[PDB]
């Protein structure tokens, strides 16, 4: 399942960089290309989400009220709930992506870091469980980084 690994992939990484502040120097698995590009697109808009919407970012993770193994692991209904039962647009997956971000820095402060990959493999499991269809039509990350692609400015 190459959309799973992918996804995975990419989730798992921007979780953790934005939790620890450090590159992963490993090698991409299998299309490295667009992975390294699709990551690289999440770190220029999924930042952008954060700050945007911080306020109600902050919000929900109060109303969540994440402390330990088992709350992160309730997660997923709420993800199936807001996530997967609307629309589908690459802004609504860049705003679920860039809220577990929100989520695993909040992880990494409680000291409970070991929950990241964990938390990086729910969300992946409702992004590409629930909306493989639309990910396959949308040529999946390919299509993501093509549809935040911005030109180089003249001059
Ligand atoms: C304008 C709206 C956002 C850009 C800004 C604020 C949104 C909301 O107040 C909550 C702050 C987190 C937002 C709720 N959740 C966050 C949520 C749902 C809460 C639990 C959760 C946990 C993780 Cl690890 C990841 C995501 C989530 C599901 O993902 C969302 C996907 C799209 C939208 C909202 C999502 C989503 O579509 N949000 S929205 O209508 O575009």
């Amino acid at each position: 399942d190459e959309l799973y690994r992918q996804s995975l992939e990419i989730i798992s990484r921007y979780l953790r960089e934005q939790a620890t502040g450090a590159k992963d120097t490993k090698p991409m698995g299998r299309s490295g290309a667009t992975s390294r590009k699709a990551l690289e697109t999440l770190r220029r808009v999924g930042d952008g989400v954060q700050r945007n919407h911080e306020t109600a970012f902050q919000g929900m993770l109060r109303k969540l009220d994440i402390k330990n193994e088992d709350d992160v692991k309730s997660l997923s209904r709420v993800m199936i709930h807001v996530f997967s039962d609307g629309v589908t647009n690459w802004g609504r997956i860049v705003t679920l992506i860039s809220f577990g971000a929100f989520v695993a820095k909040h992880l990494k402060t409680i000291n409970q870091e070991s929950c990241i990959e964990p938390l990086a493999e729910s969300i992946t499991d409702v992004l590409v469980r629930t909306k493989r269809d639309w990910l396959v039509k949308q040529r999946g990350w390919d299509g993501f980084v093509e549809f935040f692609h911005v030109e180089d400015l003249e001059g």
